[PDB]
């Protein structure tokens, strides 16, 4: 066992999933730090250094990292793989990014199985000497992810179907909302420039009042202020922060992809009184 195979990922969700597949035979690191906004992140010379010293670079694609393709052109002789191949996308419904794929495919545990398979295939292709470890680790991790779905689905099924409105800040939850039968309301369709402008807040306030939706949420890499303004002006309580674009730090409450899915579903369910 000389040097560990080095994988660099764009952001922390892919880092944790890939590290579960790498296990003992590769080290995986994320370019963005926990809590950093990932869509419009601005890479630094230090990020170039980290990617250039990797053996493999993984990214989401589906229009998540607006920075990645320009950044990767600086990187020489380091293979990359997009980890969302074979996932059917949901289009963004409104705004200047209307009609392109919603990048947040990982919030569906069924989709996470495809992420696992795509990351396995890339490690097996570019570090073939450890293919058996990658294959074993991916099989074990896919088992955990697969088993993850049933308790989540049952938990959220307790909410009456006609009351299943998921009101958030970024429209980051489209894939989870589809899986578990939630209607989707958000203050902005995808992180970009306009985030909490009028018209956006007003439309959400109208849908809240018309349907008497009981809770609204923010997310861990963006500002909670638009969501708290919406709850102050309506009957809805502020449900707290969901995790979608970043894990927490390793010593925080959301250190892993599994903990992120569980925490986000629990926080939603609590916002509806379980
Ligand atoms: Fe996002």
């Amino acid at each position: 066992t000389a040097k560990k195979f080095k994988v660099v990922t764009t952001f922390t969700i892919i880092q944790d999933i890939a590290q579960n597949i790498a296990g003992d035979v590769a080290v995986v690191e994320s370019i963005t730090k926990p809590g950093a906004e990932i869509h419009d992140y601005q890479p630094t010379p230090r990020d170039i250094v980290k990617a250039q010293s990797a053996d493999l670079i993984l990214w989401n694609g589906m229009n998540l990292e607006r920075w990645f393709e320009k950044f990767f052109e600086s990187i020489k002789d380091v293979p990359s793989a997009v980890v969302t191949a074979g996932i059917t996308p949901l289009p963004i419904r409104e705004g200047p990014y209307s009609g392109i794929a919603n990048p947040h495919a990982w919030m569906s545990p069924s989709n996470a199985l495809i992420y696992i398979e795509n990351i396995r295939k890339a490690l097996v292709e570019h570090d073939p000497a450890h293919a058996e470890t990658y294959n074993r680790n991916a099989q074990a991790y896919a088992e955990k992810i697969k088993a993850l779905d049933a308790p989540l689905r049952e938990r959220l099924s307790r909410i009456p179907a006609e009351q299943r409105w998921l009101v958030t800040s970024e429209g980051a939850f489209s894939y989870l909302a589809k899986d578990y039968g939630f209607k989707e309301v958000y203050l902005w369709p995808i992180n970009a420039e306009q985030q909490g402008i009028p018209q956006q807040v007003r439309h959400v306030i109208d849908i809240i009042r018309e349907n008497k939706i009981p809770v609204v949420f923010s997310e861990s890499t963006i500002s909670d202020k638009p969501a708290k303004q919406v709850s102050k002006e309506t009957g809805a309580q502020y449900g707290g922060v969901l995790y979608v674009d970043s894990l927490s730090g390793e010593k925080g409450p959301v250190p892993t992809y599994i903990s992120l899915i569980n925490m986000t579903v629990d926080t939603i369910a609590k916002g509806f009184g379980q």
